[PDB]
Order: C-alpha cells, then structure tokens, then sequence
C-alpha cells in the first residue's frame, strides 16, 4: 500500500474511556489497569468492556494510523461511528457502527456479523487502519509484514462522523497487560 501519506495524528479520548484504563499523559497509549481509575462516570464511558475512541472525528478524506499490538492476547481495533451505544452488551458489527478486526484465542477475525476468519501468517507487533470515507472503505495493514493487507470493508455506509476506536481486552490471564500504543509517523 502506499496510504503512509494520509497519515493523521491520533490521540485518545479520557472521557471515552472505561473506568479501568489508564490512558498515557501524551494522550497516545492505553493499558487495562488493576482496578477502578477513581474518575467519574459519564453517559460517554464505554460500561462493560475496555474501549476507548480517539478524540478525532473524520466526515471526509483518506485517513491512516498505526497501532501497536506488542505481546497483547486480544484486542479490537478499527472505527467507529461517533453515535455508536456506550452501556450494556453489544456486537461490534457494521450493524452496531463498528468496522473492526480482532485477535482472540490466538485467531483473528473480522468484525462482520456473522465473523470472518482472517488469513495471517506473521503475527503482527503493529497494525495499519486505512479509512477513504467518501469510497466507504476500511482496511487493515499487517506493518510486522511489509504492510501485507489484512482486511476491506467496503460498501461501508459510515452514517456519520467516524472515530478511532481501540479496545485494550480483559486480562484474565494475566498475559494481556501490554498496551495499545499510537506509533510514530
Ligand atoms: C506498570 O506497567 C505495567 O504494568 N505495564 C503492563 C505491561 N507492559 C508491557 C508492555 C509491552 C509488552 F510487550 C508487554 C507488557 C508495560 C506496562
């Protein structure tokens, strides 16, 4: 790909966040903490699982950024519409105004409804987010393999300004502490 030249600062949104992340004083990494974060709550807050948005809001354009997946046993990744539901249980669908991939059990799929198993022979450190809004399309770049494709959504119906979104996943393990980290342009 040759989408490096769209790239756009990204940073996160604290009031966004689930209580229990700690999200980095620049504003560009996030880790699930050991507790409760003693901030209040607010009708922004994802409730039931460890999502976060960017604070970026994209109506037009070609945009790209880059994440950091470093020794991480699951996590979401992707856009999402900026009207998508905060409290309770839901499916990150393009149904929901989710267009995301993810790694769980060490497989990767895409967050269609239902899932598509995805196809990668190098686990990735750090993936690539693509968004063409007018084109209604959104693609998934494996950076740890020469920037191989991963996944397109496409015919995407956006329905409102887009946001970055990131969900750090639970640590029941014990193996899943790592961060999600914006990388460097
Ligand atoms: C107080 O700090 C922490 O507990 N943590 C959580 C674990 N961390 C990490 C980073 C990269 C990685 F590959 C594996 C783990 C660093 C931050």
């Amino acid at each position: 790909h040759h989408h490096h030249h769209h790239m756009v600062h990204i940073t996160l949104d604290r009031n966004t966040a689930n209580s229990w992340l700690i999200i980095s004083k620049d504003r560009r990494q996030v880790r699930m903490g050991d507790t409760h974060q003693n901030v209040s709550d607010n009708k922004e807050r994802f409730s039931n699982y460890p999502m976060v948005l960017g604070a970026q809001r994209f109506s037009s354009g070609k945009m790209y950024w880059e994440v950091d997946v470093t020794q991480k046993e699951a996590w979401d990744l992707g856009v999402c519409r900026d009207s998508v539901q905060r409290k309770g249980q839901f499916s990150l669908s393009p149904e929901n105004g989710f267009w995301t991939i993810w790694l769980w059990q060490d497989s990767y799929e895409a967050g269609t409804s239902p899932q598509t198993t995805l196809h990668i022979q190098v686990p990735p450190c750090q993936i690539g987010i693509f968004v063409d809004y007018e084109a209604g399309v959104v693609s998934f770049y494996n950076i740890t393999d020469h920037g191989s494709l991963i996944y397109t959504f496409s015919e995407c119906v956006f329905a409102g300004p887009l946001r970055p979104f990131f969900n750090v996943g639970f640590n029941y393990s014990g193996g899943n502490a790592a961060p999600l980290k914006l990388c460097p342009l």
